[PDB]
DNA sequence: CTCTCCCTT
């Protein structure tokens, strides 16, 4: 046992602590007392039977409003407006199909339709299945959600949907993301949404009583919503026999979708698509004559392949396929030669050039940007380049998307955003390495990592559709045939790789209480031990109880459209009045960093967050810092000036933004702050006392701790509180600092890859920790009287200051307890104030002189 | 000294 630094405290702070501790230990309606007691006192048949009442709108047509309908849908039929679009619409393969989903509609509860890009069934089938209701007049009984995967894809398509009704958005067709909605009308309705919309609305609607189908799109994918959402379906319908729902698939394990719901009827619709050509590793060596120079494995992989096909091509052709630097990227200037290549033959037309990472992405670039050979010194001029990545601002601007000047040929160099996320309809020519990168958890170790894997068979296809939009073009793939057979099917799902609190908790407001009972019942059923290393967090926390039943503090993080470690930081700073500091925290954790980093300004960009951060060691303060410049530069009309000098993009700073005051309006809501405004200076008046600050983030954050020995930049050794070496990710405005007011820093995500490190980071102080953790004892070690959390850290304590930190500790506990049940701002001037100050006294003890 | 990607009445 190894001893810190000494915590002890002095005796007027000591003294005055006591006294009010003592002033809160003196004091003496609740709805959401009786709400969170009736959801635990209520049985499975009950919740069932009440949920029927309170949604009961749909139960109710009007008539008049579907003789209305049924006759401005048989005039508007006669019109010049439609019956071309009528028409138009009618050459989409889905529309010869236009019968015969209606019919298995009306004769099934669950149909599954799969078909691929183009056959219109994300356009057409709710269109579809609205109008033949509003012919039958029914046409009020009639509302249709249909779940995108993505936000972008959610408005697009409620945009397309709505044109071809020769309507604006927001009458019959509508779209609702998260804080974001166009929508449509109550009844006669489609309305596209994204998935994770529909699970929030599922908290009031737990049984669907508000809508007459759901069409589940892109399902396919295995996003953690879509397998959820069809392992919930599975125990809503059998309570809902006249609901029907349409699931929608590409063309990819389509049968384990039929087989998961029963043997449920199957539609295949035949795609729309310019024909696009698959070359492999053999065809492109073929072409090209491409030579290489600068485990085996690889040599059983492949030997096999080349004797099949021995008389296909030159021996000097099959001869190269025996290296294991000739498949995927490993060879960059073998890529570089490719798209040389299609430059000097071929038509005209955009590249695209799948890449696994930044690193790699950079590669190409500085060989087509800066060229060596003199093949690319001809071409670089005539080439329009542009890299796409997450963290660059390339797919925010309008370039990439429109075509190149007369006499250059556009050429992207992507990850794996450009598969589906964006789009670029000028590409006839694709590029794929097989090669990406993935994160990987190993339970074992709890170590996350990310590392260069292989594409699956599915990624391959939906690589080869984007070249397939314009006119046929050609998909050029780096690996050989031999490889894509030992691809797998499909990427791991979605549900498989993920962290499980979140689910855990809010299926219990659902009324499942089991979730190893539940989530076992899905397409892929998790890692057991995955739900119990989520339910032992959620039991940390002190959102369920020991027996493993939600508590009043759970029942709220579960109502909160963010993780349940910092919705109770969220919950911290109502309390403690840092509302504004912490909800930027809060958001860029569950979001992302507002921080582009363009090709070659890296180092620039460090510059930037190192000034934004303002010297404050804190990377969730360096967002916050950049939020209350951006709203300053919004005061300045500024803006744009502000975001290029700073590499900020200010579509994903207006996303952060609109969060904060989600954030806001929920707790106002539930009772926790006076005002709905994260900028009301009631509820902020700590909101610069940045000990606070590292305080409730701490309390956020905890139990990921880091422990910092060294000195030079600078080298660090810093170890996290299980003893693995660390370091500060290169992109936290953390790495390479020294001087550091404490030697202890909370963490959100740890991160191996070429080392074990943390993506972001804030420096804590011990007295800090102490307080809103667990783990807290006081004893003698050798003759040392001490004090410790987690019982890892044990800091040099006298007894004054254990005794009173440690009965702070009761009195704030006690406080947690009671403001979850009934929730209030805490009074000003009242009881509950008093223990506020005392910690707000305690932690000010660490403030820089 | 480096960064695959979605997203939550």
């Amino acid at each position: 046992i190894r001893l810190g630094c000494n915590v002890s405290a002095p005796s007027g702070v000591l003294e005055r602590v006591k006294e009010l501790m003592e002033d809160y230990s003196r004091a003496p309606d609740a709805k959401f007392q009786q709400q969170f007691r009736h959801l635990l006192s209520v049985n499975f048949e009950e919740f069932v039977a009440e949920t029927k009442e309170r949604n009961a709108d749909l139960d109710w047509v009007n008539p008049k409003l579907d003789e209305r309908l049924q006759l401005e849908l048989g005039q508007r039929q006669l019109e010049e407006n439609a019956k071309k679009r009528l028409e138009a619409r009618k050459k989409l393969p889905t529309m010869k199909y236009a019968d015969d989903i209606i019919q298995a509609v009306r004769e099934n509860q669950v149909i599954l339709i799969v078909g691929s890009t183009g056959c219109g069934k994300t356009t057409q089938v709710p269109q579809i299945l609205l109008d033949d209701a509003i012919s039958r007049g029914c046409a009020s009984s009639c509302r249709i959600i249909c779940t995108q995967p993505r936000r972008i894809s959610a408005i697009a398509i409620a945009e397309w949907v709505s044109y071809e009704r020769c309507e604006s958005l927001g009458n019959s067709v509508g779209y609702q993301i998260r804080l974001e909605s166009r929508k449509a009308r109550e009844r006669a309705s489609i309305t596209y949404c994204t998935t994770g919309v529909l699970l929030q609305q599922l908290q009031s609607d737990p049984l669907m009583h508000n809508l007459s189908v759901l069409i589940l799109d892109e399902i396919h994918e295995r996003s953690v919503e879509t397998d959820l959402l069809m392992g919930l379906l599975k125990v809503i319908l059998p309570h809902r026999p006249d609901l029907k729902v349409i699931l929608m698939s590409a063309t990819v394990r389509e049968q384990d979708f039929c087989d998961y719901f029963n043997n449920c009827p199957m539609f295949r619709i035949e795609g729309v698509m310019f024909p696009v050509k698959m070359l492999y590793l053999e065809d492109v060596l073929s072409k090209t004559n491409y030579e290489f120079q600068k485990r085996m494995k690889h040599e059983a992989m492949i030997e096999p392949y080349l004797r099949r096909i021995r008389n296909s091509y030159d021996s000097r052709v099959l001869d190269k396929l025996r290296l294991p630097e000739s498949e995927g990227c490993e060879d960059i200037d073998f890529i570089a030669d490719l798209v040389y290549y299609i430059c000097e033959n071929e038509p005209e037309g955009a590249i695209l050039v799948f890449l696994p990472g930044y690193d790699k992405i950079s590669q190409l670039y500085n060989i087509l940007d800066k060229p060596k050979t003199s093949k690319g010194q001809r071409w670089r001029d005539h080439m329009a380049v542009f890299p796409l990545h997450s963290l660059m601002q390339s797919g925010e601007q309008q370039a990439v998307f429109r075509r190149p000047p007369a006499g250059q040929r556009k050429v992207i160099i992507s990850t794996i955003i450009a598969e589906t996320s964006v789009t670029i309809d000028d590409v006839v020519y694709v590029i794929n390495s097989g090669r990406t990168k993935a994160t990987n958890y190993d339970i074992e170790t709890n170590i996350q990592s990310l590392d260069e894997v292989w594409v699956t068979k599915a990624n391959t296809q939906q690589r080869r559709g984007r070249a397939g939009r314009v006119r046929p073009g050609i998909c050029y793939n780096l690996f050989s045939r031999a490889r894509e057979d030992r691809m797998d099917d499909i990427p791991t799902p979605e549900i498989l790789r993920s962290k499980l609190e979140s689910i855990i908790l809010s299926l219990k407001l659902l009324h499942i209480d089991d979730p190893y009972r539940f989530l076992q019942t899905l397409i892929n059923a998790p890692n057991p031990e995955a739900i119990k290393m989520g339910v032992e967090l959620l039991k940390r926390i002190e959102a369920l109880d020991q027996t493993g039943t939600l508590t009043p503090l759970g029942m709220h993080l579960a109502k909160l459209p963010i993780d349940p470690q910092m919705g109770k930081m969220i919950l911290m700073s109502a309390l403690f009045c840092c509302l504004d500091p912490i909800t930027s925290a809060a958001a860029a954790l569950s979001f992302k960093s507002p921080f582009y980093s363009p090709l070659g300004k890296e180092s620039r960009v460090d510059e930037i967050k190192r000034r934004m951060a303002r010297n404050m060691r804190s990377d969730h303060l360096m967002v916050h810092n950049t939020i209350i410049a951006y709203r300053d530069s919004r005061y300045s009309h500024a803006e744009r000036d502000f975001c290029y000098k700073n590499f900020l993009s200010s579509m994903t700073l207006q996303q952060l933004e609109r969060m904060k005051n989600q954030f806001s309006e929920l707790l106002y809501n539930y009772k926790f702050l006076a005002s709905s405004n994260c900028k009301d200076a009631a509820s902020n008046k700590n909101s610069e006392k940045i000990p606070l600050l590292r305080a409730i983030i701490g309390a956020g954050l905890y139990p990921n701790m880091a422990h910092l020995r060294k000195s030079r930049r600078a080298i660090h050794t810093m170890a996290t509180d299980d003893g693995r070496r660390v370091n500060f990710h290169p992109s936290s405005v953390n790495s390479g600092e020294s001087g550091f007011d404490s030697a202890y820093f909370v963490y959100f995500q740890r991160q191996k890859s070429t080392d074990l490190f943390l993506l972001d980071s804030t420096m804590v102080f011990p007295m800090a920790l102490i307080i809103f953790g667990d783990g807290v004892e006081a004893g003698v070690t050798q003759n040392t009287p001490y004090l410790c959390v987690a019982k890892t850290y044990y800091f040099k304590c006298n007894r004054e200051t254990a005794d009173v930190v440690i009965q702070l500790r009761s009195n704030l506990e006690k406080l947690l307890l009671k403001k979850a049940l009934y929730p209030a701002p805490i009074e000003e001037n009242g009881y509950e104030k008093q223990l506020i100050k005392a910690i707000e006294l305690l932690l000010s003890l660490d403030e820089r002189l």
